[PDB]
Protein backbone atom coordinates (compact mmCIF):
# COMPACT_ATOMS: atom_id res chain seq x y z
CA UNK A 1 0.00 0.00 0.00
CA UNK A 2 1.65 3.50 -0.68
CA UNK A 3 -0.35 7.43 -0.77
CA UNK A 4 -0.90 7.73 -3.90
CA UNK A 5 -5.19 8.80 -3.99
CA UNK A 6 -7.47 9.18 -7.17
CA UNK A 7 -5.62 7.29 -9.73
CA UNK A 8 -7.30 5.36 -12.70
CA UNK A 9 -5.44 2.14 -12.99
CA UNK A 10 -4.57 1.35 -16.86
CA UNK A 11 -2.43 -1.35 -16.06
CA UNK A 12 -0.28 -3.54 -13.38
CA UNK A 13 1.96 -1.06 -12.39
CA UNK A 14 0.44 2.22 -14.11
CA UNK A 15 -2.05 4.83 -12.33
CA UNK A 16 -3.56 7.86 -14.07
CA UNK A 17 -5.12 11.05 -12.26
CA UNK A 18 -5.74 14.63 -13.32
CA UNK A 19 -3.68 16.61 -11.41
CA UNK A 20 -1.60 19.38 -11.03
CA UNK A 21 2.05 17.58 -10.46
CA UNK A 22 3.14 20.28 -8.12
CA UNK A 23 0.55 19.61 -6.06
CA UNK A 24 0.41 16.15 -5.77
CA UNK A 25 3.92 16.40 -4.85
CA UNK A 26 3.50 18.90 -2.38
CA UNK A 27 0.20 16.36 -0.79
CA UNK A 28 2.36 13.19 -1.51
CA UNK A 29 5.96 13.72 -0.79
CA UNK A 30 6.58 10.76 -2.74
CA UNK A 31 10.18 9.30 -2.92
CA UNK A 32 10.57 10.41 -6.76
CA UNK A 33 8.94 13.29 -8.57
CA UNK A 34 10.01 12.91 -12.16
CA UNK A 35 10.69 16.33 -14.16
CA UNK A 36 10.33 16.93 -17.90
CA UNK A 37 14.09 18.34 -18.08
CA UNK A 38 16.00 19.50 -20.86
CA UNK A 39 19.65 18.78 -21.05
CA UNK A 40 20.66 22.16 -19.91
CA UNK A 41 18.34 21.11 -17.09
CA UNK A 42 17.26 24.84 -17.79
CA UNK A 43 13.97 25.08 -15.61
CA UNK A 44 11.85 27.75 -17.42
CA UNK A 45 9.04 26.13 -18.67
CA UNK A 46 6.12 23.67 -18.10
CA UNK A 47 6.60 20.81 -15.51
CA UNK A 48 10.13 21.69 -15.31
CA UNK A 49 9.38 25.54 -14.98
CA UNK A 50 6.94 24.51 -12.28
CA UNK A 51 8.32 22.16 -9.82
CA UNK A 52 11.37 24.81 -9.99
CA UNK A 53 9.59 27.87 -9.06
CA UNK A 54 7.41 25.58 -6.36
CA UNK A 55 11.41 25.33 -4.60
CA UNK A 56 11.73 28.63 -4.75
CA UNK A 57 14.25 28.21 -7.58
CA UNK A 58 16.53 26.16 -5.06
CA UNK A 59 15.70 22.94 -7.93
CA UNK A 60 17.67 25.58 -10.11
CA UNK A 61 20.58 26.35 -8.12
CA UNK A 62 21.52 22.82 -7.85
CA UNK A 63 20.77 22.32 -11.19
CA UNK A 64 23.29 24.47 -12.47
CA UNK A 65 26.54 23.36 -9.82
CA UNK A 66 25.12 19.81 -11.25
CA UNK A 67 25.53 21.05 -14.96
CA UNK A 68 29.01 23.05 -14.04
CA UNK A 69 30.46 19.45 -12.55
CA UNK A 70 29.05 17.21 -15.32
CA UNK A 71 27.90 18.69 -18.57
CA UNK A 72 24.76 18.39 -20.58
CA UNK A 73 22.44 15.23 -19.90
CA UNK A 74 22.05 13.31 -23.07
CA UNK A 75 18.04 13.11 -24.70
CA UNK A 76 16.87 10.08 -23.68
CA UNK A 77 18.75 10.63 -20.24
CA UNK A 78 18.60 11.01 -16.59
CA UNK A 79 20.32 12.20 -13.50
CA UNK A 80 19.07 11.48 -9.94
CA UNK A 81 19.44 15.34 -7.75
CA UNK A 82 17.16 16.47 -4.36
CA UNK A 83 13.87 16.38 -4.29
CA UNK A 84 13.59 20.22 -2.20
CA UNK A 85 10.27 20.35 -0.54
CA UNK A 86 8.32 18.10 -2.98
CA UNK A 87 9.73 14.90 -2.93
CA UNK A 88 12.80 12.93 -1.85
CA UNK A 89 14.44 12.79 -4.90
CA UNK A 90 13.59 14.18 -8.59
CA UNK A 91 14.59 12.23 -11.39
CA UNK A 92 15.27 14.72 -13.91
CA UNK A 93 14.52 12.93 -17.42
CA UNK A 94 15.02 14.39 -21.16
CA UNK A 95 12.35 13.09 -23.44
CA UNK A 96 12.73 14.30 -26.95
CA UNK A 97 11.41 17.86 -27.73
CA UNK A 98 9.77 17.29 -31.34
CA UNK A 99 9.29 21.35 -31.27
CA UNK A 100 13.84 21.02 -31.70
CA UNK A 101 13.65 18.62 -34.29
CA UNK A 102 14.79 15.05 -31.88
CA UNK A 103 14.62 11.68 -32.71
CA UNK A 104 10.61 10.67 -31.10
CA UNK A 105 11.87 6.80 -30.61
CA UNK A 106 14.21 8.49 -28.19
CA UNK A 107 11.32 8.37 -26.41
CA UNK A 108 11.31 4.42 -25.29
CA UNK A 109 14.98 5.24 -23.63
CA UNK A 110 13.94 8.55 -21.37
CA UNK A 111 11.02 5.71 -20.16
CA UNK A 112 13.43 3.20 -19.56
CA UNK A 113 15.16 5.60 -16.43
CA UNK A 114 12.19 4.87 -14.30
CA UNK A 115 13.08 1.23 -14.20
CA UNK A 116 15.67 2.05 -11.87
CA UNK A 117 13.41 3.04 -9.43
CA UNK A 118 10.42 0.89 -7.79
CA UNK A 119 7.48 4.00 -7.47
CA UNK A 120 7.19 7.59 -9.21
CA UNK A 121 5.56 9.96 -9.35
CA UNK A 122 5.68 11.59 -13.19
CA UNK A 123 4.03 13.68 -16.29
CA UNK A 124 3.84 12.39 -19.35
CA UNK A 125 7.47 12.16 -21.25
CA UNK A 126 7.65 14.68 -24.38
CA UNK A 127 3.47 15.79 -23.67
CA UNK A 128 3.08 19.53 -23.28
CA UNK A 129 5.26 22.49 -24.69
CA UNK A 130 8.01 19.29 -25.67
CA UNK A 131 5.65 18.70 -28.56
CA UNK A 132 4.88 15.08 -28.99
CA UNK A 133 1.37 13.34 -29.10
CA UNK A 134 0.16 12.49 -25.70
CA UNK A 135 -1.48 9.26 -26.54
CA UNK A 136 1.47 8.13 -28.09
CA UNK A 137 3.69 9.37 -25.15
CA UNK A 138 1.31 7.18 -22.61
CA UNK A 139 1.30 4.08 -24.96
CA UNK A 140 5.14 4.24 -25.00
CA UNK A 141 5.11 4.26 -20.90
CA UNK A 142 2.61 1.53 -20.24
CA UNK A 143 4.57 -0.57 -22.99
CA UNK A 144 8.35 0.64 -21.23
CA UNK A 145 8.02 0.67 -17.36
CA UNK A 146 7.72 -1.89 -15.97
CA UNK A 147 7.51 -0.16 -12.14
CA UNK A 148 4.81 1.67 -10.70
CA UNK A 149 4.39 5.14 -12.05
CA UNK A 150 1.72 7.45 -10.59
CA UNK A 151 1.26 9.76 -13.71
CA UNK A 152 -0.15 13.20 -13.13
CA UNK A 153 -1.67 14.84 -16.35
CA UNK A 154 -2.31 18.50 -15.76
CA UNK A 155 -5.07 19.52 -18.55
CA UNK A 156 -8.77 17.66 -17.86
CA UNK A 157 -9.47 17.86 -21.30
CA UNK A 158 -6.50 15.97 -22.01
CA UNK A 159 -7.00 13.78 -19.12
CA UNK A 160 -10.42 12.24 -20.30
CA UNK A 161 -8.87 11.34 -23.56
CA UNK A 162 -6.42 10.00 -22.76
CA UNK A 163 -8.53 7.47 -21.02
CA UNK A 164 -11.40 7.16 -23.29
CA UNK A 165 -8.84 6.33 -25.99
CA UNK A 166 -6.46 4.06 -23.72
CA UNK A 167 -6.69 0.88 -25.61
N1 LIG B 1 1.67 23.62 -12.43
C1 LIG B 1 1.94 23.04 -13.74
C2 LIG B 1 1.78 21.67 -14.01
C3 LIG B 1 2.07 21.15 -15.27
C4 LIG B 1 2.52 21.96 -16.26
C5 LIG B 1 2.81 21.42 -17.67
O1 LIG B 1 3.15 22.23 -18.53
O2 LIG B 1 2.69 20.20 -17.99
C6 LIG B 1 2.68 23.31 -16.02
O3 LIG B 1 3.13 24.14 -17.02
C7 LIG B 1 2.41 23.85 -14.78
Amino acid sequence: VNSFSGYLKLTDNVYIKNADIVEEAKKVKPTVVVNAANVYLKHGGGVAGALNKATNNAMQVESDDYIATNGPLKVGGSCVLSGHNLAKHCLHVVGPNVNKGEDIQLLKSAYENFNQHEVLLAPLLSAGIFGADPIHSLRVCVDTVRTNVYLAVFDKNLYDKLVSSFL
